[PDB]
């Protein structure tokens, strides 16, 4: 007590306190070795215990920021590895931490993490703490904005894959499909929490609260506006702190909110009963990803209050954030069939139909049909989702991914080929995740997951800005980002890329690659086709990539793969310019 450091240490416990302070330090210094962070973890941790014992020991009075920040300025070769971070060390808090966050790196391009079941199981055995703590470090620097408490959860069950399939008979066919499943849920968690951190950075806490109201209202329609307002206030603080690097306060404020949600579960949702009977970290996760509660029979008509009342302009002018807050709570809770972005688009439209109407002579007759200005906003997303699932169901993940790589390469021919491939592929996964779902939960799954995919494209675009069309879609409006991108067409001020034969030249190296890595090189080539002939129809490119695949399939199954690529490759590179006029 009387010390911020000692206090968390006490409540969170050493294991987690360390766990979070390692993740925190990994995210900030992505370049440093694993053992250089352990000693910063152990030096800080030592200080927590020393402060815990004696709360008037030197500098124990200082803030987490000053402590974590002072410890980030004592590391080896900070100027050599991170010349940018050195300058941050000159400034004091909070100026320093903001500077620190500035130089976080969203695409550091480190080796992809490979399941190596021989060694990893062996390292887990000599030191389990080390092998698992090394997994915290690894994902923490590849995802500088991951949800630290949610990582400790992913790191407690990465261990429960090695408690199962380390002593077992088959060391890969027990382990790989679970470490490959962990990875697809890592990539999803990171995306969700990058979109929360991105929302603060570009749009603010008003935007993150509005999103939360919509989402939580949909999940907890039984809860009243005071419960939702409270959980949103609390959940927002949890995310603001996690995104700014206060992973200690983030883990305590999140556990307090779990404690609360669970104490009040009968008033909030009947779905929570399952989540609240579980251990600490399992509780927070089960709540974060919980099924939506059944729509309540006693849901009120909104016509009366939001369209029919004659003193709405008074309600609205007297306190707007509140009245609009209430609207969003009410419309969201009765529309779980809707996407968060769509609900916020509708809230933004409801708002604009009062700002205008309340200046006209008779407002009530102006906003009486406000609700039928929502129908058009609902049709558009529902079309695209049916348009995209009808194509997906017909041609599969690969051909759908290929179709989207052409769509987005035409809208943004200046974005790099890896970025276009990753986004097209990330978007292609959407069809796999949402189209098979009950069509009831199809529009929400599709749009909410397009929001994660587009947000990454924006994160990358901040780092490496190439296109003014992509800037406007990423920065103007959070609600309208997907509609903004959907609306983009081919940039006709684009100069088609000077044809380089080496780009469309394949060799036998590709025949060794796993299926996934083989597609990326083919999809990489597709993007480069669209760049060279932007006007080429999607039907021309699908045919020319077909000719490329056939060509790869054949030569990979030749006695002389090397000679086959040598003879056929050039013939195909030349015939493809003429197929794409
Ligand atoms: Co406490
Ligand atoms: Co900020
Ligand atoms: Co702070
Ligand atoms: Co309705
Ligand atoms: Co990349």
């Amino acid at each position: 007590h009387k010390s911020e450091i000692a206090h968390r240490f006490n409540d969170l416990g050493e294991k987690h306190f360390k766990g979070l302070v390692l993740v925190a330090f990994s995210q900030y210094l992505q370049q440093c070795p694993f053992e250089d962070h352990v000693k910063l973890v152990n030096e800080v941790t030592e200080f927590a215990k020393k402060c815990a014992a004696d709360e008037s020991a030197e500098n124990c009075d200082k803030s987490l920021h000053t402590l974590f920040g002072d410890k980030l300025c004592t590391v080896a070769t900070l100027r050599a590895t991170y010349g940018e971070l050195a300058d941050c060390c000159e400034k004091q808090e909070p100026e320093r931490n903001e500077c620190f966050l500035t130089h976080k790196d969203d695409h550091p391009n480190l080796p992809k993490l490979k399941p190596e079941p021989d060694a990893q199981c062996a390292a887990f055995q000599e030191d389990p703490d080390k092998f698992l703590g090394k997994y915290l470090y690894e994902v923490a620097r590849r995802h500088p904005y991951f949800y630290g408490p949610e990582l400790l959860f992913h790191a407690e069950e990465y261990k429960a894959d090695f408690t199962e399939c380390c002593p077992a008979d088959d060391k890969l066919a027990c382990l790989i499909p679970k470490l490959d499943a962990l990875k697809e849920r890592i990539l999803l968690s990171s995306a969700k929490e990058r979109l929360k951190c991105s929302s603060f950075q570009n749009f603010g806490e008003r935007a993150v609260k509005a999103w939360s109201v919509a989402r939580l209202s949909q999940k907890f329609p039984k809860a009243d506006f005071a419960e939702v307002s409270k959980i949103v206030t609390d959940l927002t603080k949890v995310h603001k702190e996690c995104c700014h690097g206060d992973l200690l306060e983030c883990a305590d404020d999140r556990a307090d909110l779990a404690k609360y949600i669970c104490e009040h579960q009968d008033s909030i949702s009947g779905k929570l009963k399952a989540c609240c009977d579980k251990p600490l970290l399992q509780k927070s996760h089960c709540i974060a990803e919980v099924k939506e509660d059944d729509l309540p029979s006693d849901l009120p008509a909104l016509a009366a209050d939001f369209a029919e009342d004659k003193e709405i302009c008074k309600h609205y002018k007297d306190a707007k954030d509140v009245f609009l807050g209430t609207f969003l709570y009410e419309y969201s809770r009765r529309h779980p069939d809707y996407s968060v972005s769509l609900l916020l688009r509708i809230a933004k439209t409801y708002e604009a139909t009062l700002e205008k109407c309340c200046a006209e002579a008779d407002p009530p007759a102006c906003y009486r049909t406000v609700f039928d200005q929502f129908t058009p906003l609902v049709e558009e997303p529902k079309s695209l989702v049916k348009k995209n699932c009808d194509l997906f169901e017909e041609v599969g993940e690969y051909d759908f991914q290929n179709a989207l790589i052409v769509r987005y390469t035409k809208k943004a021919p200046q974005v790099s080929t890896p970025t276009l491939v990753e986004i097209g592929r990330t978007l292609g996964k959407v069809g796999s995740r949402c189209c098979k779902l009950p069509e009831s939960e199809r529009l929400p799954c599709s749009e909410n997951h397009l929001a994660l995919a587009l947000n990454r494209l924006c994160v990358l675009h901040e780092k490496t800005p190439v296109s003014e069309k992509i800037t406007k879609c990423c920065t103007d409006s959070l609600a309208e980002r997907r509609p903004c991108f959907s609306a983009l067409e081919l940039d006709e001020g684009y100069v088609p890329k000077e044809f380089k034969a080496e780009t469309f030249t394949f060799h036998a190296d590709i025949c060794t690659l796993p299926e996934d890595e083989k597609q990326i090189k083919k999809q990489s080539a597709l993007a480069e086709l669209v760049k060279h002939k932007p006007k080429a129809t999607k039907e021309q490119l699908k045919t020319v990539l077909g000719n490329f695949s056939a060509f790869v399939a054949k030569c990979c199954g030749a006695e002389d793969k090397e000679a086959c690529f040598a003879e056929e490759g050039p013939k195909l590179v030349a015939s493809s310019q003429l197929a794409l006029a």
